[PDB]
């Protein structure tokens, strides 16, 4: 076996001496220019994609939905503007201007128009809408009224489900206003066989159709839609091939001209055919990544195990230098930051930070249970250190057999303060996936979707961020006998003041949860039926088993595994609150039910000055908190979470799949706390809620190992759509080789104690405050929000302040 | 035995003539309202859109009560006119604005204003119709076969579906308001633990919204009758209107409490269905069974008033009309919507089911003598002598009605398709001859016309039609070793085109389920409410698709002609026959050899003369078609099943078939149903009946059709009725399914042709239905005139 230049930087740093602190290499000037063109780019709204898809719909009213969507994607691939940026080796642009956003009106449209003037200036994720762009979208939007997926989904929902959503119990906005996404497709298949191979599987499947029944008629419509879609897709790359050549014929720099000529050649081979060089393999990867998000605005299109399916193309390519390979990976990380997505101004504040959540993980196990580290694994950590942009949502998997090298190199990278990589624990995830019926071998191949949601890749329709659900709000409502303000949203579970024990409250809590989770499932499933009836996707579907084999889209159940995953909010908030009641009322009998009720309704006297309240606030504010290794309060948080996770688990979706709870906040634990009044934990009305399964802001006081011991007491296995735990560290506390060993020691402890995930900010309290006071000088400060990272200066100030609010850990 | 018939009131007479003098218009109010409803509701699920469609119409269509009528409810402002239903197709309407007044088959007047209104509504429709979607599902192979005249699925392609007999009795006992409570309770008992309840609860809510609109429609008729009672100077008509207004308040909202209410319930169901959708063959069915209890409980009513109410029902049935595009208007000629109503038969518990209303419905036919209802009787070994003889006595008036159906074939036939013994005993007839268990079936009983003679043509030209290759190359005709090589070639051609037939239907089937399931109709058929599914989604207990063979006797006689004149007797060679057919037997060559070959073939034994040889080839060619059809299934989980009936298109589809081995020249009419070729049954009615009964009728469980035409002289007197009924019991005891009789003199038909203005009341039997003879195109008139005249 001969030497390969992907080793040339590990015979240094890992196989040649040199204690745990090793530093990172520097990107080429080219990577630095590309990196900056993204940072300084002003995000616009563009019209070309929306108008082209609107026209495809008008011209094809009579086709079945699956063929209409093929006509949509063929018109867009054949006519969308083809843009190649200065300096890029990997080409393919969703928008003309960098880091801009298409509009997808097939899902929803009217907030875009309602917001033509206000979007340039709104608090969260503003975009610039040129006047000409507004006009063309105004003309396009005249087609859509009642013709959207959202409008259909609303008319499947009962009036009580919609009341509960109006009043902050829960929301299904994500897949209601936009596409689904949340998937890790079969990149490897396209790498080996290409779009042409996909076309050929479909010809074979079409030639073996059983035609002795009515069942062949729609399946044939699906197969023809696929073939048409990938004919347009092959065309889309040829279109880039041709513009590379046109740029090459007029380019004055000879080495840039030679690059452009090579890009043209690349786009002539891939993705239509299997890739033959690492450069092609990256171009295939990026064509898939971008084209998917042209076809639909669904985010969390996650590269997944990109170190595994790309590595064979790197090993075969002995021609290229170490640093060119690494430069190709860097351009891939920068292209990933070109994608953007606008949402209505309330949803923007929940997915804040120009974020499309495209998660990429490295390491882990093979399907045979062996460690899967390879040289590309490390090159991906290097690329993150080179580019230091919010995307990709870079990630590592960890198991008992993880090399210390890889956990130490990952910790070393985390210590840069970007929030990446996040860390996910095979030893909990694999068992959790098998419990939802994923096969052991498919389970071992898991990657992470979006923030923290695990999935057997190219095998799953996951719906991993279907809904946001406020467990704090359900507590509020349980204590007010099923009303929220002047609206009866839940059943009558007796008035609070007539509880005799904690048995009476838990039974009341279970009945409310059972009522609202059922409404959640209805709202979710109504969205599910609507995407199936009006927007099945022939392009996406071809890249997930077993769509092609079954002749059905992902939207109508062709995947092997099928899930729907709604997200709990305010878990620590709820558990601490329930515990305060349990000791400050029923055990220490230190205030009574009727004064709590009055204290809540009064908001602890935040306008009175009533000292019985401003001080039974203190009695509750100072009760034992989740996150301090105290079994009393931690097991109550375990129980409150299990109450949500065990209801969710009971339901099924129209694709033949199970609902499964996740626990993660994306950037909405501020926004959604506004929907809850004063709480028994002494939290005041409309105050933020706890991110993920993290303890409440600032109430874990016995240090990072006590906190992590608490979180691990929760049932992470049953929240198989994924849990999220944040920690923030003082940077001085992790410096040096003593820092890295403490740091890896913590992660090891937390994962052996069967938590699913953890990630870290590593930053000085004054660095964040400075970015606040002086935004124009900290454009590039990237920190971790929750399961993803963002430019801290684009976050609304109150989400900024919630990040500052978080407990600072020290060893 | 010869009892004669009573007369109707002068009111019935005036109401009859109103229909019979009525000029047919195209009206627009319904099409504009439905169009408006779709526009306002593009976001709902299909079933709810369809609920909003019928609620706009039920709440806003013009309500118009006509002079003298006792049973009220009008689809159209103008008598005997047609709504437009752009849901299904629209473009032939606009393409035909200035020619529909003057076309040969079923003309309609289109006022300028009417066409402007439809022009405005049609702008919404391009690409939104059921037909446009159904076409997108069909292979180009299947489309090519259809434009070449192998077969057509136009009926449900261009229009609604229909072809159902709804649970009339349920509405009679519990009412719309009672329908609503079944659905409320089904809703309250919905299992809501999976995702499957969501769509079921859409359906339930769509149904409820429709029946609340349906109550409003009846109450709008109560308001109109009240408005008219204000201004009525005739005080007996005023009290009539007052009582009508009371009726329409009570029914169909609640169950019926008088026979007059009961009749009103019936007509409201009958007309409202055809407001919801243009599907025809909305068949009243066993009207004498479900209506009789309301007659027996109404002790106040006089027997001549009860009869006057049934007469008005008969007359109302002739108020419905339906335009179609110029070409398919000829296949359903005669302003026909084929509302088949039957009396007699058995009960589910095996007893004969004759009751006083049975005979009142026969009287109604003799009182009114209009084309509708498509009146029918059921016969079984228990049919009382007096009922068959009374029926025959009514056949003798020369109206075509009643057509006669055989329980002893039909019940086993249905029972072979899975229908339970008790449901099969309860069967009625749909449209022309198609039997079902009522309010239990989505039957699709006229899904398609399929031309077996055209397949024969194609089989003999090695799959070619025109000279365009269109089917498999099963071998050139000249290269057949025996009849075996033919039959194998014919089977392969049959399997090829039946499979395309099945594709074409199922596409139209998928299109209807997907764009236009019906929340009003479905409520009235088991097991829709119980399952929470429309008829289009498979809610019915039983589910079929019925395509119809053309050219059976034409195909049998030709296949035998080859068998005898070519193989057995060597009167010519396969090569001479091929060349003869090619040259149309020298119809224009003058070639003496081709003209005497033609004479040889013309004179080979024919089906219809009780000759076993030629007859068993008729059975065999029919079996080849019926056995292929049996093989396929539909998207509703149901079985295809063959029919054999022509409605009015054995001429139209004759123009699609070239010369045939039996002598028929190119483009010449084909045989109607399972009847022997026109004029070719020569040994008289018993001999002909014995041939037709040799076919396999059980296999063709969508129903066979057998015409006979007698010289009136031959049925006169008590021995007339005796020979006439013996013939029937002969035919049914030999297990034929259906027979129906024209009783008319050749001159009466010729005089109708020459002086149509004097003969507008002349009503004869076309095929499975009757129509005004003078409205039929000349080539259909001539085909009916050309039929064999029987005598005893």
């Amino acid at each position: 076996h001969h030497h390969h230049h992907s080793q040339d930087h590990e015979n240094l740093y890992f196989q040649g001496s040199m204690g745990l602190e090793k530093g990172f290499t520097h990107p080429t000037d080219r990577v630095v220019r590309l990196k900056n063109m993204i940072l300084h780019a002003k995000p616009y709204v563009e019209s070309e994609r929306a108008v082209l898809a609107t026209e495809a719909y008008k011209e094809n009213e009579q086709l079945p939905a699956i063929m209409r969507r093929a006509k949509v994607v063929e018109k867009i691939f054949n006519e969308l503007p083809v843009t190649i940026r200065p300096d890029e080796l990997i080409v393919g642009a969703v928008t003309i201007n960098p880091r801009s956003t298409e509009i997808c009106p097939e899902f929803s449209y009217d907030w875009v128009e309602k917001e033509f003037d206000t979007m340039a200036h709104r608090v969260a994720d503003p975009f610039i809408i040129e006047k000409k762009t507004a006009d063309e979208l105004h003309q396009a939007f005249k087609y859509w009224p009642g013709k959207t997926t959202s409008s259909l989904a609303a008319s499947y929902m009962s009036e009580g489900t919609k009341e509960s959503m109006s009043n902050g119990v829960f929301t299904v906005g994500n897949y209601f206003f936009g596409g689904i996404g949340h998937v890790s497709v079969d990149y490897g298949k396209v790498l080996k066989i290409g779009f042409r191979g996909i076309i050929d599987e479909v010809t074979r499947a079409l030639e073996n159709l059983d035609r002795s029944t009515s069942d062949y008629i729609k399946k044939e419509q699906f197969y023809n839609a696929v073939i048409l879609s990938y004919q347009a897709a092959i065309n889309f790359a040829h279109r880039y091939a041709q513009e590379a050549s046109r740029l090459a014929r007029e380019e004055r720099d000879p080495t840039r001209q030679r690059e452009l000529e090579q890009i043209a050649s690349n786009c002539t081979r891939v993705p239509e055919y299997g890739a033959t060089t690492f450069w092609e393999a990256c171009q295939t990867f990026w064509f898939i990544q971008s084209m998917l998000q042209i076809e639909s605005s669904g985010h969390s299109i996650s590269p997944g195990r990109f170190d595994q399916y790309m590595y064979p193309y790197l090993a075969a390519d002995t021609a290229i230098s170490s640093e060119f390979a690494q430069e190709l990976v860097d351009c891939c990380w920068i292209k990933l930051n070109d994608i953007n997505k606008t949402r209505d101004e309330i949803s923007a504040q929940a997915f804040a930070g120009y974020a499309v959540f495209q998660n990429l993980c490295v390491g882990g196990q093979t399907e045979d249970g062996r460690d899967a580290t390879n040289p590309l694994t490390y090159m991906c950590m290097e690329a993150t250190a080179h580019v230091r942009l919010p995307q990709p949502s870079f990630s590592i998997r960890v198991w008992q057999g993880t090399p210390d090298e890889f956990l130490y190199r990952a910790c070393e990278l985390v210590r840069l303060g970007l929030g990446v990589p996040a860390m996910y624990n095979d030893e909990v995830i694999i068992p959790a996936l098998q419990n939802r019926g994923v096969s052991l071998h498919d389970a071992r191949d898991y990657c992470i979707i979006g923030c923290v949601e695990p999935q057997a890749p190219h095998r799953t329709e996951g719906w991993h961020d279907a809904a946001f659900f406020n467990v704090a709000k359900v507590l509020e409502i349980t204590l007010n006998n099923g009303r929220s303000g002047n609206k009866q949203l839940g059943p009558m579970t007796g008035e609070m003041t007539q509880y005799a024990g904690m048995d009476d409250f838990y039974a009341a809590f279970k009945k409310q949860m059972a009522h609202f989770v059922h409404q959640l499932v209805e709202a979710c499933n109504s969205v599910d039926i609507a995407h199936g009836e009006r927007c099945p996707l022939p392009f996406l579907s071809a890249l997930v088993d077993d769509c092609i084999g079954r002749g059905k889209s992902l939207q109508e159940g062709g995947a092997i595994y099928n899930f729907t995953g709604p997200q709990a909010f305010g878990i620590a908030d709820t558990g601490d609150s329930v515990y305060a009641i349990q000791k400050q009322v029923f055990e220490d009998r230190r205030l009574t039910l009727q004064e709590l009720k009055g204290a809540l309704d009064a908001n602890f006297g935040y306008r009175s000055g009533n000292p019985r309240y401003e001080e039974i606030r203190h009695i509750l504010e100072n009760s034992p908190c989740f996150g301090n290794d105290i079994d009393d309060v931690d097991l109550v948080a375990r129980q409150c979470a299990l109450i949500y996770c065990q209801e969710v688990e009971k339901y099924t979706n129209p694709r033949g799949g199970r609902f499964q709870a996740g626990i993660y906040p994306v950037s909405a634990n501020v926004l959604f706390g506004k929907d809850v009044s004063a709480l028994p934990d002494g939290r005041l009305a409309k105050e933020p809620l706890a991110d993920g399964v993290s303890p409440r802001q600032g109430k874990d006081t016995l240090g990072p190992t006590a906190a992590a011991n608490s979180v691990a007491k929760l049932d992470h296995f049953i929240a198989s759509n994924g849990t999220l735990y944040n920690q923030k560290f003082l940077p001085s506390s992790l410096a040096g080789e003593k820092g890295l060993r403490n740091f890896g020691g913590l992660v090891r402890n937390y994962f052996d104690k069967k938590g699913m995930h953890v990630q870290f900010n590593v930053i000085d309290r004054n660095t964040l405050l400075e970015a606040q006071k002086n935004p124009q000088q900290h454009q590039d400060l990237v920190v971790r929000v929750a399961g993803y990272s963002a430019q801290f200066v684009v976050l609304a100030k109150e989400v900024q302040d919630d990040i500052i609010s978080r407990t600072e850990q020290q060893f």
